[PDB]
């Protein structure tokens, strides 16, 4: 009541409890000094997330997830609140947690350096191996929902997919392959491509010349592989010209990267050799987070819980939803 004041924030209101002071901008997020920690925060505004079962269902785990999954490269929470009072008159959820500096998009466009880059790669790596380690594969991963302080700290901010822009989801999830840990080895992959080119890697124009710019660039698969495929997208994909991509090289040619040393020629080959390792179509011949955890470019760097399934299993009605959330942003 008392205890919360409401400010504009865009085209919206953030009701926040009075010690969250000075909120400005940074889906809503504000930046807001914490007068009690003496501290700044990032404050997330969830609006009416039981829109649907879908909106709902994702609020839920996430908000599950991010006080259970704890690794120094995952999202960890410093507060959840609601200004409402009541079940009945409970409509908004706000996260708080630490404020960083910039998401990896302003990172991408910084020139290439590749401490920082295998720095980077290094702990986006060891947080998803830990979250499939809790259970969580994600197939989701984009430079947007992972932010970076500026001593180069990384943070994944979001759990992906239940059980037009897909420019960093894995083919076998683009045709509807099922799926395995490796999934999220394509996105990192992806975004490392693109901390070299300075540009999206495969940025389709439909959520189906996006398949295109990809063959475009790496070959067709070999036919074992659209074996796996459903009749109706076997189909499409079979029956369509054949490309032979190129080379890795070219990909990403030495022009992109440091030179004029040796040290700078080495690190070269072994970005692109990760690269090539990682940019797979075919999940079977695609690396592996641990074996990428130990490649030369990346290993210079150096217990979870038992996941309820109920979390991704169990469906419910939109009045349910509405009370499962209530009941976790209830217990602080
Ligand atoms: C002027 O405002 C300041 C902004 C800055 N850093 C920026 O601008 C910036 C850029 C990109 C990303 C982030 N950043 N940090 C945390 C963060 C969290 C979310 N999402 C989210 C929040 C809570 C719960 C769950 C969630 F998914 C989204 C973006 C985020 C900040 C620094 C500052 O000083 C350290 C600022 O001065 C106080």
């Amino acid at each position: 009541d008392n205890q919360f004041y409401s400010v504009e924030v865009g085209d919206s209101t953030f009701t926040v409890l009075k010690r969250y002071q000075n909120l400005k901008p940074i889906g809503i997020v504000c930046a807001a000094y914490d007068a009690v920690l003496d501290r700044n925060v990032a404050i997330k505004k969830l609006s009416r997330p039981f829109q649907n079962q879908t909106h709902a269902k994702r609020a839920y785990r996430e908000l599950v997830l991010m006080k259970c999954v704890n690794h120094k490269n995952i999202i960890s929470l410093l507060n959840v609140f609601t200004p409402q009072k009541t079940l009945e008159e409970f409509q908004d959820v706000y996260l708080v947690m630490e404020l960083m500096d910039a998401n990896l998009c302003q990172v991408i466009q910084m020139e290439l350096d590749h401490e920082r880059m295998s720095y980077l790669l290094y702990q986006m790596l060891c947080g998803i191996k830990h979250l499939h380690s809790a259970g969580i594969i994600h197939r989701d991963l984009k430079p947007s929902n992972i932010v970076v302080k500026s001593d180069c700290t990384l943070k994944i901010l979001d759990f992906g997919l239940a059980r037009v822009t897909r420019y960093y989801r894995a083919p076998e999830v683009i045709l509807g392959m099922g799926y395995k840990e490796n999934v999220d080895i394509w996105s990192v992959g992806c975004i490392m491509g693109e901390m070299v080119r300075h540009k999206i890697l495969f940025p389709g124009r439909d959520y189906i010349d996006q398949w295109n710019k990809v063959i475009e660039q790496l070959g067709t698969p070999c036919p074992e592989f659209m074996k796996k495929l459903q009749p109706t997208v076997r189909n499409y994909v079979e029956n369509r010209p054949k490309y032979a991509g190129l080379t890795f090289p070219k990909l990403f040619p030495d022009s992109l990267f440091p030179a004029d040393s040796e040290h700078n020629k080495l690190k070269a080959s072994q970005a692109r050799d990760l690269l090539s390792k990682m940019l797979v179509i075919d999940p079977a011949k695609r690396i592996s987070v641990d074996d990428a955890l130990q490649h030369p470019y990346i290993n210079v760097w150096y217990p979870p819980q038992i996941y309820d399934k109920q979390l991704d299993e169990r469906e419910h009605t939109i009045e349910e939803w509405k009370e499962l959330i209530y009941k976790e942003v209830m217990n602080s």
